[PDB]
């Protein structure tokens, strides 16, 4: 059936463009962080409490959404759809109208704001979940679904090195206009991802419709009814949770650090550019690593990956070598492999219905792909408290020491901090006894 793969051959225009499109306002961010004043409305405390309603009802109710109850018709393409769109408005609104800089927040930035945020989550949530649903064939799914990135690896080890020289000649202080006119150059190509995906991807919803109208479509409620899960969401976020922790830290804190560290440097250098284009170097290598064997290994292994650097810089504090130049840089190398982490984490929450469903043996859709997805982002919002048991008790001992070191101090607490989360990962994912033959043993499985 070429039905259901025309959905992911122009998803994965989806992919080269909503990456290559993230990769971009993202990256721009970054000199608007040199931007930032936004004199009446913009204090990031209140545009927390934006985010604070920007991600979590959104995904839930965004799986809860796809089948049409009293429309006879259902699925992830006008989802996809939902998003392509609903990101590009918002991107359009920001390229046209003249002088809107000069009106206060009350007005239009309403309108345009939720959008964005709307697409944030439809996007996360159709993508990694529709790709693993295409050509039937068992076993190969989770073999044929992490490899896609190649082309998508272009586009961020591009966005933060060679745009930026070209885009800092033509306007100065005008960075809010000034996206304005780039906006052409990435809505072109990801305007792309809305073509090609329009008269294309809705189709395996055809082929229900004709065949029945099908009682399938209250299955995939049934599938959450009959099991909401047989065991597989409720442990599986916990852990995922401590994974985001880390990227938050490293992305979010990976200008800091560059903006932080002992010393003056008037070159500002080697680093966190090359860290980007070294960081997914590891994608050719690890994705298609273990030739016979399971990618769950690779991941287990991976779980204690980026946990590693800080175990490694853990070891090496016993080191002791310069405490000055040292710590300016001090494994981040490691940086170089972490890439696939985040989509066998994504699989990992649907997967007991994924082969469950596979069981019930009919079609391919998901439920709870997204609440992990997006529960596991905000639960760094209980860390506030986190932070007072990070230095609380558990590292700190009778009072004495506080003169000796301090930047080497704060550091590996800021770097603790996802690592005494990360103790769900590994422990609950892999302590012998845990199951006979399971959707990750069946791969492995093929073996003997």
């Amino acid at each position: 059936m070429s039905i259901s793969m025309t959905t992911k051959l122009s998803y994965g225009f989806g992919a080269f463009g909503k990456d290559f499109a993230i990769g971009i306002v993202y990256m721009y961010l970054m000199y608007y962080y040199t931007d930032v004043v936004g004199l009446s409305v913009g204090l990031v405390g209140t545009l927390f409490l934006v985010a604070r309603i920007w991600d979590a009802i959104n995904d839930p109710i965004m799986g809860w959404i796809v089948n049409a109850t009293r429309s006879r018709w259902g699925k992830f393409k006008p989802w996809i759809l939902i998003g392509t769109l609903t990101n590009s408005l918002v991107l359009f609104l920001l390229f046209s109208a003249h002088l809107f800089e000069g009106t206060a927040q009350v007005v239009f930035v309403c309108v345009t704001y939720i959008l964005w945020g709307m697409t944030y989550t439809i996007m996360d949530i159709p993508f990694w979940s529709l790709v693993p649903t295409i050509t039937l064939d068992k076993r190969e799914r989770e073999q044929l679904v992490p490899f896609p990135r190649f082309f998508a690896s272009l586009a961020g080890f591009v966005t933060a090195g060679i745009t930026l020289p070209f885009v800092s000649y033509v306007g100065g202080a005008d960075r809010g206009f000034g996206f304005q006119m780039f906006t052409l150059v990435l809505i072109a190509f990801f305007i792309a991802s809305t073509i090609v995906t329009l008269r294309n991807v809705h189709e395996v919803y055809s082929s229900d419709n004709g065949v029945t109208a099908g009682r399938p479509h209250l299955t995939l409620k049934t599938i959450v009814g009959l099991i909401y899960k047989n065991d597989q969401l409720s442990c599986l976020l916990g852990m995922a949770l401590a994974y985001n922790i880390a990227s938050n830290i490293i992305n979010g804190f990976a200008i800091y650090y560059f903006t932080y560290v002992i010393g003056d440097a008037d070159l500002f250098p080697y680093y966190l550019s090359y860290a980007g284009a070294a960081n997914l170097l590891t994608l050719i290598v690890f994705p298609r690593l273990v030739k016979m064997l399971s990618r769950r290994i690779l991941w287990a292994g991976a779980s204690v990956m980026p946990v590693l650097s800080c175990a490694g810089l853990f070891a090496m504090a016993l080191a002791d070598i310069h405490n000055a130049a040292l710590i300016v840089a001090a494994g981040i190398f490691l940086n170089i492999g972490t890439a696939l982490f985040w989509v066998l984490q994504v699989i990992m929450v649907a997967d007991t219905v994924d082969y469950g469903e596979f069981k019930l043996n009919i079609r391919c859709e998901s439920i709870a792909y997204s609440v992990q997805t997006m529960v596991v982002k905000g639960g760094s919002a209980f860390a506030a408290f986190f932070i007072a048991l990070v230095l609380g008790l558990i590292g700190y001992t009778p009072n004495v020491a506080q003169s000796a070191q301090t930047l080497q101090g704060m550091q590996f607490i800021m770097i603790v901090l996802p690592v005494l989360f990360f103790m769900m990962t590994l422990v609950l994912y892999f302590r012998y006894y845990r199951l006979n033959g399971d959707m990750l043993r069946k791969i492995q499985i093929h073996l003997l």
